[PDB]
């Protein structure tokens, strides 16, 4: 199976495997099951930003979700994620829909990763507009570049609505190197910015961030609930 | 009094205001008195390197120190500065010697502030040289540069040799916003690289890298073991 480092915008209430009762932020540690989670003020139809930042001195994955003028969401998890993760990875954001649905639409992408050894190694990315070939993204699955540059994770029909059981990804095309046997200390920062829209009462499924082996791919099974991210429920 | 939020390099042991009996990192909040220590393997005539780094969301500010292909040590303190320090601020390095001495000098030092609000703002220098005729830092006590583009933080003698009760000082010109009303997260990341030498085999007293009130001085009394930061060792 894949390893896989996630932060989740979870807009749909699975109580059968542990998602609190209500729209949540939370941090994915090689499972669905999320390692910490914090209410989610889920506002559809406005525009939202999340940052995410990590670095292996301090050992605190952390993130903050928020709309324009209205307040924010953070969530944070102790991991030192170079004894999870392998040392080349790739970065990528998913998506689904399930019974339910919602757009999956990312605005906006940017990416900061560090390394530094005791003897600087740097990747930097930003995506405001998405081309209609993007030949730096890995598209997985249902995902899509539109007309107007967003990126679509999740089907859509011409018409602007969503589709239920979808799921789609999108990686950056160059691995990254995260952890080194000379390296002092790593870093990562990432930053999206997204549009939800449903025409359901109940929104779903959710959207994440999302760091991975680099042959990772969309795991069979792995639709609705499970965020595109991961086999099973376990 | 100044408000200061610092981290030190300290190289003296002084017990009696609770300085661990080993050269040591240091993460210093409103008192000399370190929050948290860790060993410092202290390499003489070796230049050394310092990276900090700290975000309001994950409340963790951490340090790392190496030598080049030396092994490193960290420290970190879960903190919440923006509930310490004022909105707009300087950055800067400290030294002193005392009694014992060894040479403050500094060969690079950047520093990078960001703050989003939910509505970025940037700050980034670094500096590999510095000119003999600093227009963007304030320099302040001892601190000088040398014909070689390196800051000394401290007094030394034409020969090279460094002076005993010596404080330095030198701060970035411009003020940085480190946490607005607004505001959904702020950070900050600092390097420096540094070459001690002593003709001690006690080196003393230290560097820091500290942030502060924009108004900052060196304090009256603040000498050797107080790294030209405190007035006192409360
Ligand atoms: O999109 C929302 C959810 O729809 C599905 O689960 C269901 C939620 N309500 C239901 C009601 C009936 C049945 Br049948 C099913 Cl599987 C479900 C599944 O696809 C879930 O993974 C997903 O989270
Ligand atoms: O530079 C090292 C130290 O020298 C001084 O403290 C002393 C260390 N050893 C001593 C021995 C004698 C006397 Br007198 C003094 Cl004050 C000291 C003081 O200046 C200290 O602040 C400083 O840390
Ligand atoms: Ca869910
Ligand atoms: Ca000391
Ligand atoms: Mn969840
Ligand atoms: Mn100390």
């Amino acid at each position: 199976a894949d390893t896989i480092v996630a932060v989740e915008l979870d807009s749909y209430p699975n109580t059968d495997i542990g998602d609190p009762n209500y729209p949540h932020i939370g941090i994915d540690i090689k499972s669905i099951r999320s390692k910490s989670t914090a209410r989610w003020n889920m506002q559809t139809g406005k525009v939202g930003t999340v940052h995410i930042s990590y670095n292996s001195v301090a050992k605190r994955l952390s993130a903050v979700v928020s709309y324009s003028g209205s307040s924010s969401t953070t969530v944070s998890y102790d991991v030192d994620l170079n004894n999870v993760l392998p040392e080349w990875v790739r970065v990528g954001l998913s998506a689904t829909t399930g019974l339910y649905k919602e757009t999956n639409t990312i605005l906006s992408w940017s990416f900061t990763s560090k390394l530094k050894t005791n003897s600087e190694n740097s990747l930097h990315f930003s995506f405001h507009k998405f081309s209609q070939n993007p030949k730096d993204l890995i598209l997985q699955g249902d995902a899509f570049t539109d007309s107007d540059g967003n990126l679509q994770l999740t089907k859509v029909s011409s018409s602007g609505d969503p589709q239920g059981n979808s799921v789609g990804r999108a990686l950056f095309y160059a691995p990254v190197h995260i952890w080194e046997k000379s390296a002092v200390v790593a870093s990562f920062d990432a930053t999206f910015t997204f549009l939800i829209k449903s025409p359901d009462r109940e929104p779903a499924d959710g959207i994440t961030f999302f760091i991975a082996n680099t042959d990772t791919s969309i795991p069979s099974g792995s639709g609705g609930r499970l965020l595109g991210l991961f086999p099973d429920a376990n």
